């Protein structure tokens, strides 16, 4: 479809102009990194190297970067938090970080309370540059730094662990006949990342995977050599902007029915992984189908809210659209709405 065309266009001419504001985030990043190694909790801390000094969840908002912090410790020990796959708590192999710990379990609250202070006390000395409230995200995002009053960044602390993936990622990551098995054991070589993020509870850590996530886009295909020249241009990376757009569009248009606060960019990226992993050949991918694939995508995610499951990439009993994370009717007025739009040729791309 051309209106799909059109809105990557926007969505281009939207994107060239950050060049200069990345140099800006970069530069505050920079500052708080220098600053946070001046304390003795955090003296192992540094940026994801992604390549990139930022993310953005959300491909609408050219305003809000996403940056996150890792913290090199020693030896992580994990104990799984009510079944739930992905949240545990941390302990240490055996005894630097010692002021955090509340026991034998190192403390999310405490490291985000000194983590925040430390923040706090540094702005005070930039430039047009505020510290918000943001704590409503469960410690993550843990600080949300604010610039001249348009630039936002979302900054999320997550342990580092050079140990093996836990045992609820072993049949995540099914990337064996897309990607290769080579590729798969390659990747689950790699660390894994611990974000503090409360299930009720209140000291628990989430599983992160963002390194290998971004990985996997910017190297999506079967060819080695996808999207390196013209004869091999997929549209998975265009499919996947439609998917956030269409979501983030979505919510800013019922941002005042509570029924689609839960749902983010994740939940597509999920699902649109799972879709690559059904549909791996290149050929499926093709840039003269964009839209029958984009309409796989749309009907795959369509699926993904009706039965109610959306397992995390990488552990699948995490059911992402499970009950008891967002209510059957949210995902039911979602499915309407995404259905409306398909049914009369995305009215949201206009
Ligand atoms: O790394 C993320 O993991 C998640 C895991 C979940 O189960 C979930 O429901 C949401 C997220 C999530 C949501 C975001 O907006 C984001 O920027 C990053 C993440
Ligand atoms: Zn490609």
């Amino acid at each position: 479809a051309s209106k799909l065309r059109a809105v990557l266009e926007k969505l281009k001419l939207s994107r060239d102009d950050i060049s200069t504001a990345a140099g800006m985030v970069k530069g505050v990043v920079d500052h708080l990194l220098l600053r946070l190694k001046c304390d003795s909790a955090f003296r192992g801390v540094g940026l994801l190297n992604t390549g990139s000094y930022y993310e953005h969840v959300k491909i609408s908002a050219p305003n809000e970067f996403d940056v996150m912090f890792k913290l090199e410790v020693p030896r992580i020990q994990l104990e799984e938090y009510s079944n739930t796959r992905a949240y545990y708590f941390v302990k240490f192999k055996r005894n630097p970080l010692s002021q955090f710990l509340e026991g034998e379990i190192l403390s999310a609250s405490k490291m985000l309370s000194k983590f925040r202070k430390i923040i706090k006390e540094e702005i005070n000395d930039i430039k047009d540059t505020d510290v918000i409230m943001k704590r409503k995200r469960g410690g993550s995002p843990a600080v949300t730094l604010l610039i001249s009053e348009k630039i936002s960044v979302d900054i999320t602390l997550a342990l580092e662990s050079k140990s093996s993936w836990p045992a609820s990622t072993q049949e995540g990551l099914r990337i064996q006949n897309w990607l290769s098995a080579k590729v798969r054991k390659q990747l689950r070589l790699k660390p894994f990342y611990l974000v503090p993020k409360h299930a009720f509870q209140e000291e628990t850590w989430r599983l992160s995977f963002s390194h290998i996530e971004k990985e996997i886009l910017n190297n999506h295909g079967k060819s080695k050599t996808c999207c390196e020249n013209k004869e091999e241009k997929c549209c998975r990376k265009d499919c996947l902007k439609l998917m956030k757009y269409l979501l983030e569009q979505l919510k800013e248009r019922f941002k005042d029915e509570e029924h689609l606060d839960k749902f983010s960019s994740y939940h597509v990226k999920t699902a649109f992984f799972h879709v690559c992993t059904q549909n791996p050949q290149d050929s499926q991918w093709d840039r003269k189908d964009l839209g029958l694939c984009f309409d796989n995508c749309v009907t795959y995610f369509l699926q993904c809210l009706r039965t109610e499951k959306l397992e995390n990439y990488f552990i699948p009993e995490f059911n992402l659209f499970s009950s008891n994370l967002i209510d059957k009717r949210s995902k039911e007025f979602l499915t309407k709405q995404i259905e409306y739009e398909r049914n009369n040729e995305f009215p949201v791309f206009d």
